[PDB]
């Protein structure tokens, strides 16, 4: 037919209209929008800033650049993440606060259609909006699909502690986009008025982070985290960060004599010069030679005084905030392979024993936070049982995803339901015939695995069985009923009950079905642990 | 007893010059800062208001042109300059100023019609020094105004997006008559009687101010010298963004976004831009490429802000501010002064049928004719006498009509239609100052009408009487238009308004007017073009 | 119990209570509070702009970084001055517009005690605030002391002379402290109201600037120079800056087409690049081969069109500025060593001659501004006496001390006393126990002697004789008082007579007792060998 020219506060923007199969009206798909001014030169570790208009018709038809990340690390995670056929290879650069929109709607008359946006994840050091196609999921369920860009690693999250450098600019980034959403979606077809975020990893924490904070009051209606929430210590950095920023300063080849003094040097430092500090800083993998309390595995959110006026355990205490439906999930087997293979564990030999585990867990420190002291009872109450040192290792994997996602999650739902906020909870165990080859094929429901359901990737894929596609079409179906109403659920659906007092929630894949209590045993368990 | 003009900024001291025979001394402000130096950041961005300065700024010393090749630059300089000694310049990125040049008596109020004189180069080279005012100034009693603006990538540079839309070197052009409102007045001036006037790019310039929302309120007569809006290898159209890459990875830069190149040039320094300048190799006839590939220069573009669409779109309604235009074009364009300067293979003296349709292809960034209609363009010019120094002649017409001929009246008849007071003339006159270099064959070569414009009689030496009486014509004719809008006046010739009868004015040794200029030309290749 | 918690306008601050030997009350001391925006990047050569305001609280607990200066020149001064035991070592960085507080105030209560605003010395090219402990005068004579910094060197004073750089950045640096105080000190139980401002040397000639100064205009309400006036030429650059500017930029490694290009050029410049700059342009030190009226022995103030109208000698002409209770006072040896010293002066021999001094005098050009044909006629009017060799030094030295200190503050104390204005002067001729040994026991009241009894050195050092502890108790009741009334006089202590046409000053030491017409003899006779 004939190219879509949306008209934005900003100015004209023109796309492209793609079908797909089975579906009469074609979805109008615009790749590369920005909702920000570049932040490059002095805009550096500064707030994003609204984009310059431009003049005639702009044409947003070539997929964005992903924010400066390890190129490697970032292209990989593009592939295993990637719902659509062709993985796209994509480019790096600090200009990178674009989003990309999926809308199915008719633009030639009034739509007001619900939103999705869709914040990626990637432990805030990797990823990509394009990485994630919203083709199927707008078609199937009607909704339009967002999908935001932030900044990453260094450039997004760089923290000196004071005025000089607050940090979470990516957090800023993401909400920045949200008001983007509020002014000019609606000339997609999209209502305003109805706007649901949701991200998977650390997407999910930046979901569960926006609905504490003030700022992000009033751009979304509804929220999703999928494994990943606002307690997941990993990506939430609480104490003096000022240390952290002096050492990438150092080195970066920078003076240290003040905050104001380490923002500016950083600020003269190109690209290039950041992302091979980057690299040198060696994020992303496991240190397994070192004081395990001094790895840094990443540059998270911090408590800002703008985003966060607190950390996110006081804050959640006083339900005296934006509450609105929240739906709070996990997988199965958050650590059965994706991550302690990204970040290169010592488990090659695919088994293990009390002391090589107590070890592990001591210097997987970062990631879980547990007292060199308290690892012995740790790695009792899970790996106590079978002396089978194969099941012990599938045990402490357990043992992780339980402390970084399973009970985390489950305790930022309750404190959301007894806030009085509408709140559902849901378990995902399959394993997608798209996992990798070298995944086990025993390892079933590991992290970002429902991200194939969700974004029905048996649909733009090959190969999916026709239980496959099924669960892909239930997902959505619920997701979508989510966004529309704060309920999953609707009719041909199996039944969702609300997390409530019961603690119902949802067990998803090949039998799905409710249940109740998730992970209330460890809740209870780690709590005290932890209570010292 | 040194001049002390107060301007809003602050005061200006310049300098008394008296001229031979002219009682009252013309006060000479030379370097007077119309905006912040486009230094830093603010390079690839329009130009901001100059810092107001504390005690007696010093307006004595020739600014420096704007960056550019400074052989380009110094050689261009000389062949046009109207005066004595050639005044060699320095280069910087600091170059926004302007010159005055004020024949009144600044002890008293006086609001004498001033001209605002944009120089030419192709947007490439030149300088607003070059050209003397005191002649004009003292002989014809107004204000005269030299300006400069960037140029090349420094003025012209453009992704095709709002990173960096372009044409900055046309909005300095404006922001200088923001400044002539706001303070010619304190130099004997009337900032509601302002003329601009410009030569070659200079002259495309006023054509396109004429044009520009921007502009609108800032003069009230206008004249384009050899050169109009329509004269297409000033004006980009079409996707620039290409242009922008090339010159992006010339001066070493990635290309990955507009915003990224943008950033990445305002990095390098002036020295890293002015060699990028060299290597792109402007201002060269490239014979061995594909001509449609070559990019003469930089040029106007479509921004959205000075240029809201094509020249040729606007023009078509006659719906923006109209005011006296005077255009006009010389006898030879292609005479000498182009070919000479961007080395044509024209050694030869001579060409053929087969020599010239290949040339006129190869010279495709300057005409824009297609390889199908070249035969059918190189015939109706060169199909009569057999004679190859003829063709070598008839062609060099050819291109003169395209480039300037033709859009010049063109550019005049939509005015018209406009329903505005307009004027054309053809110059056809060789000065005694053309170089020596300079066959004697030539009549009307480009930027002829310069010395007689500006006086160049009375501020060089050995003019004939004969010279010394054209120039004092012109001036006589220029001033009246800036004072009236309407050239006549008593003791000059009759020159007949731009209406219906098409009558334009012959200048030169004989000045008598006519009718109907290039109309046969006009008529030819608007259809040609139209395929 | 632990850590004062003021709250400023932009933000709360934290600092840390220190008692004083025989002091119920503890003082409030906060090291650090910034007061402008860190001057770096575009900022260099351009005005102070207000500071960032911070979101949580501020600990103001570190001696903040002295400004880019001569390391070694600078902690050598800062050793030579402090009042404290043990000399602080500092760093040095662009980033450096902070001021340190001394509050004796109980600050859980509303208190409008005096404020004293010290501007330290060091020919605005070397000092800083840290320098100067305050615990002691704020204890004993119950005043709020505020030591502040700003910009020296080519970062405070580089001038093109025209309007693409002014100068006198330090000035303005100056400036907005004093605003900062006005809008802050209330809460450090301070009375805004009654704000004094004193210098020693280049602080002196400032607090004499700010006098003059239009901008300075209700920020202060009484003024005190000490050993430096406006007057004191060496400090002041009347003429054509232009030449100066061109050369620095010539040795940074600058293109001088312009002043607009310089100025550009050198904000593109590191702080190293220009700390080398400042090192190759041999400032500080006595130029002996060369013409002596190139010799440029620092980058000082300048009459920008700003700070300073026009020349103070100009200035002081009209009474017509803010007149207030003004104290300038001198040392009766202020060239005796501690300046011959550190500028290297060839008096190695401890004697001269005739022949000797005019040469001196001459090449000592700079510092006094004595035209070669008059060189001989001051060389007699002080050397003309005794044959001693010896006696024409400690001759010569005095006729130094009196060009660049006596007349000038002679002459701006008479002119601020024909404005109407209460007007005192004082002689301080006192030996401290804490001079350098390689100090002459002969020399007494070198420049900058005034300052251990000022700052109540005794009291923090170690080994004053009961003499001394006395010296320093009066001068800062003295002071103190000043800073109250407008006027040192009080019961027990000498009287002080105004600074009227009997001339009546203050002879301060061992034994202090009024005297009249200081110096009245050498000001009438360099007026006219300077009137030629
Ligand atoms: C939020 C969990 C996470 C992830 C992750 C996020 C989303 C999906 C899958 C994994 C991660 C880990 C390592 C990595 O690259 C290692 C470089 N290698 C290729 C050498 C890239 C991403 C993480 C956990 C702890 C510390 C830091 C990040
Ligand atoms: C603990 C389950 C496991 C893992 C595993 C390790 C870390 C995280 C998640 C899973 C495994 C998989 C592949 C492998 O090597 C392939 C050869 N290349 C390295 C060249 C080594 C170890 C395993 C499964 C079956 C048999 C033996 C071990
Ligand atoms: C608008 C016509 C013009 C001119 C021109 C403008 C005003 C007066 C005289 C000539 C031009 C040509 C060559 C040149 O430099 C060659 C030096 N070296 C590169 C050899 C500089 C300027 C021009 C024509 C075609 C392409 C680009 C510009
Ligand atoms: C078309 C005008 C032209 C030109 C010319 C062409 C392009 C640019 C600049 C100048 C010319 C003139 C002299 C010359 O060589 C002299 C050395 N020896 C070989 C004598 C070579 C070419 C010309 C003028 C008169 C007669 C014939 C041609
Ligand atoms: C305004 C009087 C002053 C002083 C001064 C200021 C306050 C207290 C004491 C001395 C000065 C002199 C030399 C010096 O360093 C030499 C380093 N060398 C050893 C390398 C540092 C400061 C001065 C006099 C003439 C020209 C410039 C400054
Ligand atoms: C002007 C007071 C002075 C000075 C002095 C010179 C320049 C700056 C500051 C002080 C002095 C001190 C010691 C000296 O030599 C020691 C070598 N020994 C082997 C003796 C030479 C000169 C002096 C003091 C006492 C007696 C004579 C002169
Ligand atoms: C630079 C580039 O080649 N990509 C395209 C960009 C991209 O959309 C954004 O850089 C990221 O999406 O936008 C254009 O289409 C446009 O504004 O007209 C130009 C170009 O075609
Ligand atoms: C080279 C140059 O142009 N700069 C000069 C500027 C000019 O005013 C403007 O640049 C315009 O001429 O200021 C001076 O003339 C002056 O006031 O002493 C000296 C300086 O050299
Ligand atoms: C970088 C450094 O160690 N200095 C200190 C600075 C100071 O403000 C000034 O730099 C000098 O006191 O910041 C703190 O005070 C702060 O607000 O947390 C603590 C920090 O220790
Ligand atoms: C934008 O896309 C349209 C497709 O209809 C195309 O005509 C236009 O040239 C594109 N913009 C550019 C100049 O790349
Ligand atoms: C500020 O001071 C308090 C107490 O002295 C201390 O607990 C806190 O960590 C300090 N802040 C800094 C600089 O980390
Ligand atoms: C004009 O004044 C400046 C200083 O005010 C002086 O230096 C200059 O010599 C004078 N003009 C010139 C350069 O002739």
């Amino acid at each position: 037919s004939s190219p879509p020219v949306v008209d934005t506060v900003h100015g004209k923007v023109l796309g492209k209209f793609v079908s797909l199969e089975g579906f009469a009206q074609p979805v109008a798909i615009f790749l590369g929008i920005p909702f920000a001014k570049p932040p490059l030169g002095p805009l550096r570790f500064t707030p994003p800033q609204p984009a310059e208009p431009w003049s005639f018709v702009k044409n947003a038809t070539s997929y964005p650049p992903m924010c400066t990340q390890d190129p490697k690390a970032g292209q990989l995670l593009s592939e295993l993440f990637t719902n659509r056929k062709e993985n796209i290879p994509l480019k790096l650069s600090e200009d990178c606060l674009y989003l990309n929109i999926y809308t199915p709607a008719d633009l030639t008359k009034k739509n007001r259609l619900p939103v999705m946006v869709w914040i990626h994840g990637g432990g805030l050091m990797v990823g990509a909006a394009s990485t994630y196609d919203g083709l199927a999921l707008a078609a199937h369920e009607n909704v339009v699909v967002v999908t935001i860009q932030y900044r990453l690693g260094i450039w997004g999250f760089f923290s000196t502690g004071d005025e000089h450098s607050r940090g979470n600019w990516g957090h800023l980034d993401q909400v920045a986009a949200l008001r983007w959403v509020q002014d000019n979606i609606a000339s997609f077809g999209g209502n305003p008025g109805s706007v649901t975020i949701f991200g998977e990893s650390a997407g999910g924490e930046s979901v569960s982070v926006l609905v504490l904070s003030p700022l992000a009051k009033n751009l979304f209606h509804r929220a999703i985290s999928e494994s990943g929430v606002a307690l997941t210590s990993v990506l939430v950095k609480k104490g003096d960060v000022k240390p952290l920023a002096e050492q990438i300063a150092i080195t970066a080849g920078c003076k240290t004599t003040t905050s104001a003094v380490m923002v500016h040097c950083l600020r003269q430092k190109t690209e290039e010069e950041l992302l091979e500090t980057t690299l040198k800083m060696k994020f992303l993998s496991l240190d397994l030679q070192g004081d395990p309390r001094e790895s840094q595995p990443l540059l998270g959110t911090v408590i800002d005084g703008m985003l966060l006026l607190k950390t996110p355990e006081e804050l959640q205490a006083e339900r005296n905030f934006h509450t609105v439906p929240y739906m709070v999930g996990i997988n199965k087997q958050e650590f059965g392979w994706l991550i302690p293979m990204l970040m290169s564990y010592p488990l090659s030999e695919g088994q293990l024993d009390q002391k090589t585990a107590m070890s592990l867990l001591w210097k997987s420190y970062p990631l879980v936070c547990i007292a060199k002291e308290l690892i012995p009872e740790a790695t009792e109450k899970y790996l106590g049982g079978t002396d089978d040192t194969v099941k012990k290792k599938d045990l402490f994997l357990d043992l992780i995803a339980d402390v970084m996602f399973g009970v985390p999650s489950v305790i930022v739902a309750r404190n959301h339901r007894d806030a009085g906020a509408p709140t559902y909870m849901y378990e995902f165990q399959y394993r997608p015939s798209f996992s990798s080859d070298m995944k086990p094929k025993t390892v079933i429901g590991d992290h970002g695995d429902e991200l194939f359901s969700v974004f029905g990737a048996p649909f733009l894929k090959e190969g999916a069985s026709e239980e496959e596609i099924r669960l892909s079409k239930m997902v959505m179906k619920f997701w979508a009923n989510f966004a529309r109403n704060g309920n999953p659920n609707g009719e041909g659906l199996p039944h969702w009950p609300e997390y409530n007092q019961k603690e119902g929630y949802l067990q998803i894949g090949a039998n799905t079905q409710a249940a109740q209590k998730l992970k209330d045993k460890e809740v209870a368990f780690w709590t005290n642990l932890f209570a010292k």
